[PDB]
């Protein structure tokens, strides 16, 4: 799919931690989403979850972070 709601991630599958909502909506707006807010419980633990994040951006997938 074009967008998609996710663990935004860098280039080695690794999530992006975080402490505040601001830095999480700030990432991932800056990378296209909609918005994004700080998750300290979810599937992966800790990291920054983007609405509606482009495709060409990368997200947490299975495996490890790298």
């Amino acid at each position: 799919n074009s967008v998609r709601d996710a663990y935004i991630a860098d280039s080695h599958n690794c999530v992006y931690e975080c402490a505040r909502n601001e830095y999480c909506n700030d990432l991932c707006t800056k990378n296209g989403a909609k918005s994004g807010y700080c998750q300290w419980v979810g599937k992966y633990g800790n990291g920054c979850w983007c609405i509606e994040l482009p495709d060409n951006v990368p997200i947490k997938g299975p495996g490890k972070c790298h």
